[PDB]
């Protein structure tokens, strides 16, 4: 059954892919990525060759994790696995992992950094993010690093979230900035709020220079923690940090986001709540007035359960390697339409 591979050297790396994929062309650089043409479907695809996937425990488990995650995602607004393959003929030979996904035109970083989107474009793009997040979250997966560059958009404005499971810090929830161990799914909602803000204004909402500055900018908009939040904070030094700060009052968002659709201001108030317990969830946000023209309760599907019990396991390099090998072998290509 094994297909015929061909070798080439793309830039500073060897590539060995099936004949199925042609006209490889570098597009960027966890591993490096080529644009290719896929002869089986006639679509443009991205092929990512992982860098040294099994050189350490950490790499080996990370390779396994990303493969497991990609194999699980089956939703219109989340990147999924078109193919995965290795040039190796046996487990003992197994050393290279390549992943195949649809090639999307651009990332949100691009569409925002060149220009300022209209309100109906913001609605549609934020809607799609929330729709993919609902799905991701229903599986008990947290993305943790949502940001414009992890959001792929084609020329049709269809959006797909990538990399689940321009400074990263600018989109992070303040509980992460403060290193809380038990933060949950709404760290992603925070990030969406920051992105949505940025799409409406054309400017990074919280462009901190570091973790302290990042917090300062955040508290300045959302205000310093109240007593109700403060009494939920287990860490003494953390509690003493924020409590030693200059008591900033919550800003009225309608005055910071002057002239924006007030339904958007209101959704932003609900996403950018300091206390993560009170922050709107993805499911709830979808039913918000602001998404009136897109929301459909019958077409916002949830995911199948995802087994992440592996995350708490300590295994040898060779054991994670063999588990990854198993997943390459059992891969069933997605239905062709
Ligand atoms: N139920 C909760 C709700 C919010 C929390 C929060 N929020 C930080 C203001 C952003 N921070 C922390 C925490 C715990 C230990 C060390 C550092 C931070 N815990 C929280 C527990
Ligand atoms: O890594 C990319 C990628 C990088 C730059 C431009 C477009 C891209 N499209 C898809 N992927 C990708 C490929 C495989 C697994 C996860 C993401």
């Amino acid at each position: 059954e094994r297909p015929t591979f061909y070798r080439q050297e793309l830039n500073k790396t060897i590539w060995e892919v099936p004949e199925r994929y042609q006209n490889l062309s570098p597009v960027g650089s966890y591993g490096s990525v080529c644009a290719a043409f896929d002869t089986k479907t006639g679509l443009r695809v991205a092929v990512k060759k992982l860098s040294r996937p099994f050189q350490s425990i950490i790499h080996a488990k990370r390779t396994y994790r990303e493969l497991r995650l990609l194999k699980h995602m089956k939703h219109e607004n989340v990147i999924g696995l078109l193919d995965v393959f290795t040039p190796a003929r046996s487990l003992e030979e197994f050393n290279d992992v390549y992943l195949v996904t649809h090639l999307m035109g651009a990332d949100l970083n691009n569409i925002v950094k060149c220009q300022k989107l209209t309100d109906d474009h913001v609605q549609f793009l934020i809607y799609q993010i929330l729709r993919g997040l609902k799905y991701i979250h229903s599986a008990d997966i947290i993305h943790r690093d949502l940001k414009p560059s992890n959001l792929a958009v084609n020329e049709d404005c269809e959006l797909k979230i990538l990399d689940f499971g321009v400074a990263t810090r600018w989109y992070r929830a303040p509980e992460i900035m403060l290193n809380w161990m038990h933060y949950n799914q709404t760290v992603d909602i925070w990030s969406v709020g920051c992105i949505m803000a940025e799409l409406l204004t054309g400017r990074t909402l919280f462009p901190g220079t570091d973790h302290i500055d990042q917090l300062k900018l955040i508290l300045r908009l959302v205000g310093t923690p109240g007593a109700e939040l403060l009494k939920k904070i287990s860490s003494e030094s953390a509690r003493n940090y924020i409590q030693s700060l200059t008591q900033m009052p919550k800003m009225n968002f309608a005055n910071v986001f002057i002239g924006a659709n007030p339904l958007a201001v209101d959704l932003l108030e609900k996403m950018l709540v300091l206390d993560s317990d009170k922050r709107i969830t993805a499911a709830q946000a979808l039913a918000h007035a602001y998404f009136a023209q897109y929301h459909d309760p019958d077409d916002e599907p949830v995911a199948d359960p995802y087994d992440q019990s592996f995350e708490s396991r300590d295994l040898l390099i060779d054991e994670w390697k063999s588990l990854t090998y198993d997943e390459v072998i059992s891969f069933v290509p997605p239905p062709l339409d």
